[PDB]
């Protein structure tokens, strides 16, 4: 999938630099690789922390919701300030929907 991106710390080695356009905010993932997106919220200030690059076709853990979901289970289960998803469509990640 493509897929929203967002890393401040990539571009120091440049990790996947040939598939990142920084202008546009999106990174070219392989067919069958699925996105992810992680904010953090506080006060109620939500703030993007990171997105791109998820699970692929075989990965011990695979993501299958079509749609940036956030559920009642870790992160923030545990720390109520994290917001991760990931989702298995093109530009999914953009972001999130809490589904509580």
């Amino acid at each position: 999938a493509l897929c929203a991106f967002k890393d401040p710390y990539q571009q120091d080695l440049g990790i996947g630099e040939s598939r990142i356009s920084h202008e546009n905010g999106t990174i070219l993932c392989s067919k069958g690789s699925t996105c992810y997106g992680l904010w953090e919220k506080s006060k109620g200030d939500i703030n993007l922390v990171k997105q791109g690059c998820w699970s692929h076709i075989g990965d011990p853990q695979e993501c299958h919701y079509e749609e940036c979901v956030v559920t009642t289970t870790p992160p923030s289960i545990q720390n109520g300030t994290y917001r991760f998803c990931c989702c298995s469509t093109d530009l999914c990640n953009v972001n999130f929907t809490e589904n509580f």
